[PDB]
């Protein structure tokens, strides 16, 4: 009964962290570090969460990105964590294609592990 979960993210070091920790947990992970074709592998691979860094590379964004999920009939039910300088959450929040949560770098590891488990549950 896997709980699935994807980090966009382009910091490759961070997110390899970030998947080991979840792992640990028994979540399955997949990592991209391409925000441009992140809504397509959403849709295809169906994550349970989507951990979303705002500063991602070739000039993607988090906050677009999420914008375009919760747009989205079909994929606003996935829940989203943003991740990133927390300087702009408060500004966000307050759209309606915000995201589900919104955690500062620097991530703590074994924090997200628990922020992903208070979204989807713990795997058992
Ligand atoms: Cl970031």
């Amino acid at each position: 009964m896997s709980k699935k979960i994807l980090i966009v993210e382009s910091d490759t070091a961070l997110s390899a962290t970030l998947r080991s920790a979840l792992e640990g947990r028994g979540f399955t992970v997949d990592e991209t570090t391409d925000g441009k074709g992140s809504v397509e592998q959403i849709r295809r691979d169906r994550p349970d969460l989507v951990v979303l860094a705002v500063d991602l590379s070739a000039g993607q964004n988090g906050y677009l990105i999420c914008g375009k999920l919760k747009k989205d009939d079909d994929l606003k039910n996935v829940p989203i964590v943003i991740i990133g300088n927390p300087d702009g959450f408060a500004q966000h929040r307050k759209l309606k294609a915000h995201a589900d949560e919104y955690v500062a770098k620097p991530v703590d590891a074994d924090q997200l592990v628990e922020r992903a488990g208070a979204l989807i549950g713990f795997p058992e």
